[PDB]
């Protein structure tokens, strides 16, 4: 088992969503709650902002 | 739900102080994710240590 704090992944995903550029606070936040509901999942959640962010691109 | 509009200020208040480094904005924010209710007590430590940090 992995504790919150002494999570790099986890830690990681939170501040890369919080940068990426193409998604509203909606998202982000949803996407913050949903680490806190299931840490496991920072990899899938980091791609799925990832993701999110590319296909909301401007242009 | 803890992350709302006044989570979206405060983590957005800790990378906009300029001597922080990304290490420090990254614990900062983890501690406010981890905490949504200590934002103040977290905001103002962010900010003296990039006083503390100033050139």
């Amino acid at each position: 088992a992995v504790d919150n704090k002494f999570n790099k992944e986890l830690q990681n995903a939170i501040y890369e969503i919080l940068h990426l550029p193409n998604l509203n606070e909606e998202q982000r936040n949803a996407f913050f709650q949903s680490l806190k509901d299931d840490p496991s999942q920072s990899a899938n959640l980091l791609a799925e902002a990832k993701k999110l962010n590319d296909a909301q691109a401007p242009k």
